[PDB]
């Protein structure tokens, strides 16, 4: 409840200076690698085998998985600099622009612009453009860097709206059986987007293209965090909201699915991070 | 000190049955899956992206990432039966046999024996046989049945002999430079058998065949343990006799091979595992 996480709009030009500095000393120690590694070896654990959920999507573990990912990827971050707290990315309100690719978030001073058409839509701008920042490929071997390509998608032209995200928060179960892609009214599918697809978490990372559009990959381009911030927060509302809901399923659900199964590739619990201020963190709209 | 680890010929019928009986259990609770996926996924992080070496193989990391890797593993065998340790194979002595696929290790009450050269080698004895025993490939995803092939590979047609070991232990330093399969005068990459390969560790796992045969897949046969337990004794002998030495590299090798570098998909260094005793166990031998 000490660290606050604020609106990436709402930074100081030296906030945004220092948050990607320590991002870049991460990826330079090989501690980055971890989290994209991480990230594709969950979206490649099955629960149960045969199924299409896995540990970290499609499933009601979505939610407090990548909670868990983004502490300890924001604990990384203190460790180089205890100042510095993970921002986060309010596409939502991006969407009310015609052209959202003209955000602040996408500025040379910050995450970089969009792909360059020229050279298969690779990202040349920023601080992660090829040439300063390596990216690899869905097999853990160097990929020739980042790529964007906003909105050139026919399932994900736009943004999510802020009608959207209320539309969401209207649900009051967090999730329903069979704990899937197929959940109907549940928080969560609704939040993931699933519901009449690709919606709000799914859509953005359809809109932006590149290694955001492909699971195994998505982690390469750093607004992903970014991203998985604002889900964290929308998340968080929701659970202030309907203080009296908690995590489905309890129990007999798949293994890595219920309220106090392990998550790989951790042995972190739903009930861990069910309580995102005991994790020692809130969200600057919380005050 | 107090967690003996036994040589599976030194075991009970009661000891070997009980062991069996906590391998299913895991299996079945959906725990054994991610030993299988934890292996696999640490195959696939390269240190650093572009190298042959990995987490768990081909480095300086092998030996102390599979200890921490079994060491997990007994743990949670004794979540479900407190009297059960992870037993070791000792294949050096199995070698000397004149027939090593009819050892007491491949009877029917405990791994099963050699695989059915008309099923295209599924195994149809023991408690791992084809209909009681699931198997995942290298995608995380069902496969067929558990394979094995004893020797009918002309790299390794006999297992690693006492002679190997003893030669291994004659070795002074833990590893060199470049840290990885060329590494020569080192411990660690004659212990893992990548000096005049197949040889020892890499040599056992070719001559079982099947998936144990490849490196992602290899967790699916339950040997897999009994196996690394063997190699895990071998390097606690050599620890023993050589108590001054250390492990290599201390530092400026890549990031997850030094000694205080967290071994994916761990934070666990290799420095918490130096030490089998202080982990809270030790082999038999030692008594
Ligand atoms: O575009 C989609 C989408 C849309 C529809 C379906 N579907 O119906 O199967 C499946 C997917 N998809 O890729 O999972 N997505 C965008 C990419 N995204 C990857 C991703 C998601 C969450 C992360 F933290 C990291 C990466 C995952 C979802
Ligand atoms: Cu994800
Ligand atoms: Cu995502
Ligand atoms: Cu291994
Ligand atoms: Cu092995």
């Amino acid at each position: 409840k000490y660290r606050v996480r604020k609106n990436v709009l709402h930074l100081t030009d030296t906030e945004k200076r220092d948050f990607v500095r320590t991002v870049l000393i991460l990826k330079e120690k090989g501690i980055y690698d971890r989290y994209i590694a991480w990230h594709g070896a969950a979206g490649k654990f099955h629960t149960p085998p045969g199924s299409d959920r896995n540990a970290a999507h499609m499933s009601s573990a979505f939610l407090p998985w990548h909670r868990e990912y983004l502490l300890r990827f924001e604990r990384d971050l203190q460790s180089i600099n205890p100042e510095v707290t993970l921002p986060y990315w309010e596409w939502e309100t991006d969407a009310q622009m015609q052209d959202p690719s003209q955000s602040q978030i996408w500025s040379a001073d910050f995450m970089g612009g969009n792909g360059n058409p020229i050279k298969d839509f690779i990202v040349d701008t920023g601080p992660f453009a090829a040439g300063r920042w390596t990216t690899i490929d869905e097999q853990g071997n160097p990929s020739g860097g980042l790529k964007r390509n906003f909105g050139a998608t026919k399932e994900a032209p736009t943004l999510p709206t802020r009608d959207d995200v209320l539309n969401a928060l209207k649900i009051t179960q967090y999730d329903t059986p069979p704990w899937d892609m197929t959940s109907q009214n549940s928080f969560r599918n609704q939040l993931e987007g699933f519901i009449n697809g690709p919606q709000l978490h799914n859509r953005v990372h359809r809109w932006v293209g590149g290694q955001m559009g492909v699971v195994p990959t998505a982690p390469n381009d750093p607004v992903f965090f970014l991203h998985h911030a604002n889900v964290d927060r929308i998340w968080a509302v929701w659970q202030i909201i309907h203080r009296n809901q908690n995590y489905q399923p309890m129990k007999n659900g798949p293994f890595g699915q219920n309220f106090r199964d392990p998550m790989y590739p951790w042995n972190t619990t739903p009930e861990d991070v069910m309580n995102h201020r005991k994790l020692g963190y809130v969200y600057d709209i919380e005050l």
